[PDB]
């Protein structure tokens, strides 16, 4: 029996002398302040865990200097690698957890260097490959009673750590239980090859015999495991000591890098416009050294009034007659988004900062042809122009404290007439960008949530964007009736009805396949495409779109905000790629790509590489013999696409796909595409649409979604009053469009009958762009209904009226179950049967008003 004599003492001891124990001697972390501060929603500065500071004394005794990439075994929190993060000869850190219920999982921090560290959560790292790195970190081994078990678990470790380990790499490795002749054997023989030496931390509770395998140390094995079990066997009975205590890590703050750079920016465009941009600061004009671009272009930051948020409050009002679904998750966790500066950053590093090599000369040909075409078709029978001030002015109603009152007043139209004529002289001053998250109700929480940003533009530049593309969206080009496949200017409702009429169609499956980040993987070829809309123009019409389309479309200065260590700034920078009117491009494109697409199903052309002569030939002679054929096979509202080919060859046929940027999500490259047989499954605008018979037998096709998407973003805002006419603008939408689902109809007749009548809706419901917002009358709800499903939907021919909730038919059981409802429970039972009861409790509490009582008998 090796020291392990101490073992047998220690699990064999009082439960009370094991925590006074565990706690004498030792050197102590306060951590009451920094897992105070991480509650409060605190991101910066504060370490995870008591683990920064383990490592923070191996590091700072040159015991262990990582550097470069740096792999972390067993994350956790995040203790070492956000530690790692703010470390100088470092470059990336990769984190790894099992964690997931029971273990730990990880934590978001602004810490500095945070965009250095990458965290994946849900890894077994005993069954996951080694890779390249400098450094390798590893803090696994639970402890037991038990020791020959944790000699086994030790042993497992050891053995994983080999296989990360080079002659030249750096390392620090928890060996769980070092004393056991299992590990010395092992640990021995590991010295040998990797060198290093074994080191007790003081850090360490005395309830482990933990010791650390730190490269940069050197000592016999043997001797010094013996002198920690000496040292462990001691404070058995030196009477309880207190315990030293340090000062946790101060870990820092802010992001950084410069090291790298990848993006060759034309200055002589966007030169003239970011001395602007220095001219207007310059009291604040400082060269952030720590920028974390790469391949975006960096010039320079100055001091900006941090802006965003992360809140979210439940609609309490929605919420109080939701009574059977505050256990349901996939409502009871649904939050905001994040447009804080910190959680716009965190989702730059991840969505907007990429690249996308160049396609082969081949789809280069394709994707020009086509648009050739494509744009040659389009304006079949239409002509561009100019929009007029007056329409733009005109267009000012809903769509300086003002834009109204910016456009009445004379002062903006010299202003954008001076850099008017510059774009015609071939410069901008005033053509900058400026990113900011959109705020959602997307779910993802634990108690979280991030995804997109709006380049919101200088309400004078747009005029003159507005001006060049505007005919685009105001003759209607992207019209159904126009493009074939685009469905500009249509309902949303009546989107369904485009799908049906689409498996009409003779072919295989519909496909509506979803592009990962679309405006991100827009290329410099996919915009000089677009660009071509110019050869159909001509005067001083072509120069100002030309000037768009060269000077802020493909060579676009923006600016963001990113958290420094000494307040929020706002950096500028510049891609001459990706995407910002930019609906009828993102159609443009869409159609084009999925038309390659289509013929490279049915072998048109066989290699993206290189199109052949007697190939670019085959590609215009089906562009001009099926072209308008298979545009009718599709339904195209910007990057959302469903489409219905000749055969199901298309799920396979993704060389173009893959070369033209536009790769699917959430598959693996090279794997076919989902087909969906049944039309009323295919999801498009996120939505699907089944098909309503009523009772005089007309046929309805209606938008439908999973309830619980449904109830979730209307228990979300961003008084009781204000919040109050945001659920009756989701109850009015629920009527209406959702009238179909037995929960929500239930659901909406009783906000409307606990929201006082007169009380107009307000604040909108969805950002989608086919939403009527029909919804937000004071109208009768049933009048506006016949307005559109019955009066106004062409797709209905017996204009014969409605006039009854009652005469309005719900889905079938079995889908409303299907597509979410919970009908058929005991409590939604519960729920309907006593309603009345949570009407009262909401109107006594939004005053004392006038009430309707929409609620059937
Ligand atoms: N097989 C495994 N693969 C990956 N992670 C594991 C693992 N087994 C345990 N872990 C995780 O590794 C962590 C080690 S304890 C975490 C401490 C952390 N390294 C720090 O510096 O603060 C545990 O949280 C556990 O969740
Ligand atoms: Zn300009
Ligand atoms: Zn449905």
């Amino acid at each position: 029996t090796l020291g392990e004599k101490w073992k047998n003492r220690l699990n064999a001891l009082g439960k009370s002398e094991f925590q006074i124990y565990k706690k004498s001697g030792i050197q102590e972390v306060d951590r009451t302040l920094a897992k105070e501060g991480i509650k409060r929603g605190e991101t910066d500065h504060h370490a995870v865990s008591r683990g920064s500071a383990k490592l923070r004394w191996f590091v700072e005794r040159n015991l262990v200097t990582p550097e470069g990439k740096v792999v972390d075994l067993g994350c956790g929190r995040g203790g070492w690698s956000y530690y790692c993060g703010g470390l100088k000869n470092v470059k990336e850190v990769k984190g790894l957890t099992k964690g997931g219920p029971g273990h730990e999982e990880p934590i978001p921090m602004s810490t500095y260097g945070w965009n250095l560290v990458r965290l994946q959560s849900g890894v077994d790292v005993f069954f996951t490959p080694p890779e390249k790195c400098d450094t390798l970190l590893c803090d696994i081994g639970e402890s037991s009673p038990n020791p020959t078990v944790e000699a086994g678990r030790t042993l497992r470790v050891l053995n994983l750590v080999e296989n990360w380990l080079n002659n030249n790499t750096q390392f620090c490795i928890k060996v769980l239980n070092p004393y056991m002749p299992s590990v010395i054997e092992k640990m021995e023989a590991l010295q040998r090859k990797y060198g290093g030496a074994l080191v007790r931390n003081p850090l360490s509770r005395n309830s482990t015999h933990e010791m650390y395998w730190v490269s940069n140390a050197s000592g016999n094995i043997v001797s010094s495991v013996n002198m920690i079990s000496r040292m462990l066997i001691n404070r058995f009975t030196m009477r309880h000591k207190k315990a030293t205590y340090e000062p946790d890590v101060d870990l820092g703050s802010g992001t950084r890098n410069i090291g790298i750079e990848s993006e060759t920016p034309n200055l002589d465009i966007i030169g003239k416009r970011i001395e602007k941009i220095k001219q207007e600061h310059e009291t604040s004009w400082h060269y952030d050294q720590d920028h974390p671009y790469k391949t975006w272009a960096y010039h320079g930051s100055y001091e900006t009034k941090q802006t965003g948020s992360a809140s979210s409050m439940v609609n309490g009002v929605v919420r109080l007659l939701t009574k059977p679904w505050d256990i349901i998750p996939m409502v009871t966790q649904m939050a905001m988004t994040d447009t804080t500066p910190f959680g716009q950053q965190r989702v730059f590093k991840e969505k907007v900062d990429t690249r996308t090599q160049e396609p082969k000369e081949g789809t280069k040909k394709l994707m020009k042809i086509t648009a050739e075409w494509l744009w040659k078709e389009l304006g079949k029978k239409k002509t561009p122009r100019m929009c007029t001030r007056e329409e733009f002015t005109r267009k000012v109603r809903s769509n300086w404290k003002s834009a109204r009152e910016a456009v009445e007043d004379s002062g903006f139209w010299e202003l954008v007439d001076k850099e008017r004529n510059l774009h015609l002289e071939g410069k901008c001053e005033t053509c900058v960008y400026n990113m900011m998250g959109k705020r959602e109700k997307k779910l993802g929480e634990f108690g979280a949530k991030g995804s997109r940003a709006i380049w919101y533009m200088w309400l004078g530049a747009r005029f003159l964007e507005f001006e060049a593309l505007g005919f685009l969206n105001e003759d209607h080009w992207f019209s159904r009736e126009n493009s074939l496949s685009g469905v500009e200017g249509e309902g949303l409702h009546k989107l369904g009805y485009i799908l049906r009429d689409v498996s009409k169609k003779e072919g295989g499956a519909m496909y509506a396949d979803d592009t990962a980040g679309w405006d991100t993987r827009i290329t410099l070829e996919d915009l000089k495409n677009e660009e071509m809309v110019t050869n159909h123009m001509e005067g001083e019409h072509k120069k100002l779109a030309e000037a768009i389309f060269k000077l802020t479309y493909q060579n676009k200065v923006v600016r963001v905000q990113r958290p420094t260590p000494r307040g929020t700034v706002m950096d500028i920078i510049s891609r001459r790629d990706q995407r910002g009117v930019t609906y009828g491009l993102n159609t443009f494109t869409n159609m084009e790509a999925q038309l390659i697409r289509q013929m490279e199903g049915e072998g048109v052309f066989k290699s993206i590489q290189h199109l052949t002569v007697t190939e670019e030939i085959a590609v215009k002679n089906w562009l001009v013999r099926v072209g308008r054929e298979r545009l009718s096979r599709m339904a195209i509202s910007g990057d959302d696409c469903v489409v219905k080919p000749l055969d199901d060859r298309f799920a396979s046929a993704l060389t173009a796909l893959n070369d033209m940027g536009k790769v699917r999500k959430d598959i693996q490259q090279w794997e076919p595409s989902r087909g969906w047989n049944d039309w009323t499954q295919v999801p498009f605008c996120s939505h699907h649409f089944h098909e309503l018979i009523m009772k005089d037998g007309r046929v309805l096709v209606v938008p439908c979604r999973n309830q619980d998407e449904l109830i979730g973003r209307a228990r979300i805002s961003q008084s009781l009053r204000e919040t109050a006419c945001l659920g009756k603008s989701y109850a009015q939408m629920w009527s209406l469009m959702y009238f179909h689902r037995r929960d929500l109809r239930l659901a909406a007749n009783a906000i409307c009958s606990a929201v006082p009548s007169h009380w107009v809706p307000t604040s909108r419901t969805t950002w989608s762009i086919h939403a009527t917002h029909e919804w937000m009358t004071t109208e009768d709800m049933l009048t506006v209904w016949n307005r559109v499903w019955i009066q106004e939907n062409p797709w209905m021919e017996d204009k014969t009226p409605v006039e009854s909730w009652e005469e309005i038919p719900y889905l079938g059981k079995r889908e409303d179950q299907w597509c979410g409802s919970l009908i058929g429970l005991t409590s939604r039972a519960t729920w309907a049967k006593n309603i009345q009861t949570a009407i009262n409790q909401v109107r006594s509490l939004i005053g004392n008003e006038e009430y309707t009582d929409y609620m059937p008998s």
